[PDB]
């Protein structure tokens, strides 16, 4: 940033830039700053992208001490508000002066570092890369099996698809949480139930997708979402299935197809789905000829079922470095 | 506790006392400890009751600072094993002083400043009077129907007795949390709601009885241990009814049988039973005499209720100054 702020010494900027320059340069808190060791000086309404650029580079500083002090520490004394929150409230300030260097005829000059920089961060964000978590089926059985038992109504694994289906429906409309504090937990029940904690507790914009290991019924993606609506996620992530073993490409579009039938998920789903095809294990158990023209056939179907519900599909392609994976 | 511990200079006592004192010589912690103005030399197993009433007086310290701090802040870096926690955490050691002179010939000694100190701890405790919540019972039904209404499941206030008893007992039985945090709460209910969450971060021995205005049916008693549990009151209080108008004065012997008759309730009650009798509105609707002599008859029936179900039933008599009340 502080590169940055050097080049876009310019004093030319439309009304909108001049203004907001002149909104910072308000709150300018007339200090040494002394803990920078270039522009220590507040900035002059002069050059008016270098103060923009200078609130950008204050909110920058208080973003690093905060995530530094947090991950040092279990906690942090820096005011969020002195930070970058929002994927874009980053964004904005180079927004505005990408818009002002066009409107003053500088667009050779905003496609050089500024742009650079918009790129990254439009790229990259508050956290490098988003953060996928992968989970197997069956372990989300046993939390949801646990608590029906707990909860004296049976037991989740005996349960036919269709009794978990209807009872996991319920559940997600309806308002009433489901655990409490007293939910007897394996330590790999709160394994899970843990790691969705942590999924609540942190920025949304650091997670990606949560991937469903051994995923065959839709009982284990509303399960997922059922456990992150209980488990208080804030911005629940999406769920995404992960087909792998050969039986679970041929009967993955039945099962697609199924999990749209539900009105609920396809209306929460907001028209985008993604499911991923994983390439490892099935030219393991099975022929690998066999398993490609599966996975072909696969990729064909899943297209066509998310055609004819209207769902916008994006697949995953779970593919390794040898040709054998 | 100082004067105390300037008496308290024998030099026998029993083993048990040596043994203590000894202990606390042991992690006497060799500091300077200058906050005390006297006694501030680590005191010498020489005079072990002062060894003893020492640590006392290190244990009052950190609790007088940790309930000024939480006063005057909102927390307190205080550590709670510094304190006393209990309302006889404080009496143990003192206790043992009056073993250890009593064993040693010294009982007059024991009852002098000694006993003084161990009838006033053991009166007045860590909080100096046990301290009552009492509210209106349709404030109490008001929540519940709210929360009936918000889980979709019908309006507590429209429901018969009957319906509102079942209900409510199966919500004690059961292991479900009730509410979330997304329950639409008027002023007054959240008024209640977080009377109760009050109730549930302050230590129990600062509360006393929980006094039901307007109690006519083992429902709002019900009613008052539900919200208890559902508010995650660690030891709920106990929970009392105030018959004060003459109808209820008449009905209160029946509503209070009808109360012991879930055995549920007379279960959990632990044998006892305090229900409060006013004194103000009784002579106001009806004559004095009328009043007096309905109190009077209410009095006896109640008694013959309680003993009816092995209830050792204790009774509040909410006199006034005047005669009239
Ligand atoms: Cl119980």
């Amino acid at each position: 940033i502080e590169d940055l702020m050097f080049e876009m010494s310019m004093w030319r900027c439309n009304d909108e830039l001049r203004a907001r320059a002149d909104e910072v340069h308000a709150n300018s808190r007339k200090d040494a700053a002394k803990h920078y060791i270039e522009f220590w000086k507040s900035i002059p309404t002069t050059e008016p992208y270098r103060v923009i650029l200078g609130d950008v580079r204050d909110k920058l500083y208080h973003t690093r001490e905060r995530a530094h002090q947090l991950l040092s520490n279990g906690h942090s004394d820096v005011p969020v508000e002195a930070t970058f929150i929002n994927l874009e409230q980053f964004l904005e300030p180079l927004e505005l002066c990408y818009r002002s260097l066009c409107s003053c005829g500088d667009r050779p000059i905003a496609d050089g570092s500024l742009l650079d920089f918009l790129r990254q961060v439009s790229t990259f964000g508050l956290s490098l890369v988003r953060l996928d978590i992968r989970q197997e089926s069956d372990r989300h059985t046993d939390v949801l099996d646990a608590i029906t038992t707990h909860l004296d109504i049976g037991s989740y694994r005996e349960w036919s698809e269709e009794r978990r289906q209807e009872w996991l429906l319920s559940e997600l409309s309806g308002k009433r949480p489901l655990f409490g504090s007293d939910l007897p937990k394996t330590e790999e029940i709160a394994d899970v139930l843990d790691t969705f904690h942590v999924i609540a507790e942190l920025p949304a914009d650091s997670f990606g997708a949560y991937i469903i290991s051994m995923a065959t019924a839709p009982s284990d993606v509303l399960a997922v979402e059922l456990l992150q609506r209980e488990c208080r996620v804030k911005q629940p992530l999406r769920v995404v299935p992960l087909f792998e073993k050969l039986a679970d490409l041929e009967a993955a579009p039945a099962a697609v197809a199924r999990l749209f039938s539900v009105d609920w998920y396809k209306n929460r789903i907001n028209g985008k789905q993604e499911v991923m095809i994983g390439y490892s294990d099935s030219g393991k158990d099975a022929g690998r000829l066999s398993a490609a023209w599966q996975l072909y056939k696969a990729q064909e179907e899943l297209v066509k079922v998310a055609k004819e519900y209207g769902v916008k599909l994006t697949m995953f392609h779970g593919r390794g470095g040898t040709v054998g994976r």
